[PDB]
RNA sequence: GGAACCGUGAGACAGGUGCUGCAUGGCUGUCGUCAGCUCGUGUUGUGAAAUGUUGGGUUAAGUCCCGCAACGAGCGCAACCCU
């Protein structure tokens, strides 16, 4: 399980561009940073984590969103370790809502490829050939991890509340449970699971988002392993 | 007996560029062949609507990025035909 004690990675972040609404989580402005209680983080923990034992025992879905180029690869390797759903480039219009329409462009994408291969690649006009290739990438790149969608999330994990705050949105009026470890810069009362930590740094979000996968993986249906997560944070 | 065309007598009936295109269909001219014109969804407004195509640098051009409540899509141009 987690452990406490992270006065080294975390902590404070953010100069002066806070949110009055983050003041319960606030330790104390020193020089620049407002710093953040790790008293009171560890408590979030506990509650966050605990319900995400619920779900993941309970063989619930998670859509981890980053969008963030700070965890843009965190996000995927955590969301690699287990089963579950993720957005990493950026987060299109009825999505959800529009369901059978978005999936057509799925189905092309498909379709294409299989041509692409080696089947008719080179029989028409180049020109022709060069839209296909054009089509595949838009459609590669915005279709790329939506694409192993068949169906209708139990509930999302963001890695900034203000960066992602249109996935909150659509998060709040479906009625599902929002987790976040989002800091100062943004409002907790839109998070009903909120965990008071460093939203940038790699070394910060890759720490929670690998105990998180780590938490998911044990009590479902698999052992704990270690996180390849680390070897990204050599970036620094 | 009787079909047909035709002529006379008799009966039932025809026609109109005569008016109105501010009653209209169709066709055509004109800004124009100039050119943009619109849609789905999200957001803003009580609403008619607005945003989307705002801002910074640039280009012949919404030409294209960066930031970015917007993201995408269908006619127009172009291409397809002919000298």
């Amino acid at each position: 399980m987690r452990d406490m004690l992270k006065a080294g990675v975390h902590f404070g972040h953010q100069t002066r561009y806070w949110n009055p609404k983050m003041k319960p989580f606030i330790f104390g402005a020193r020089n620049k940073v407002h710093i953040i209680n790790l008293e009171k983080t560890v408590p979030m923990f506990n509650e966050a984590l605990a319900e995400l034992n619920k779900i993941a025992s309970r063989k619930g879905k998670i859509l981890f969103v980053g969008t963030k180029r700070a965890a843009s690869e965190a996000v995927k390797d955590a969301a690699l370790s287990c089963d579950q759903f993720f957005v990493n480039h950026r987060w299109l219009g009825g999505m959800l809502t529009n369901w059978k329409t978005v999936r057509q462009s799925i189905k092309r994408l498909k379709d294409l490829e299989t041509q692409s291969q080696d089947g008719t690649f080179d029989k028409l006009t180049k020109k022709e050939a060069l839209m296909r290739t054009r089509e595949l990438e838009k459609l590669e790149n915005s279709l790329g991890g939506i694409k192993d969608m068949g169906g209708l999330p139990d509930a999302l994990f963001v890695i900034d509340a203000d960066h992602e705050h249109i996935a909150i949105k659509e998060a709040n009026n479906l009625g599902i449970p929002v987790f976040a470890i989002v800091d100062t810069n943004s409002d907790p009362d839109g998070v009903d699971f909120v965990i008071p930590g460093n939203d940038d740094a790699i070394r910060a979000v890759t720490l929670y988002l690998g105990a998180v996968a780590a938490t998911v993986r044990e009590g479902r249906s698999q052992d704990l392993a270690s996180q390849a997560e680390e070897s990204f944070v050599e970036a620094e």
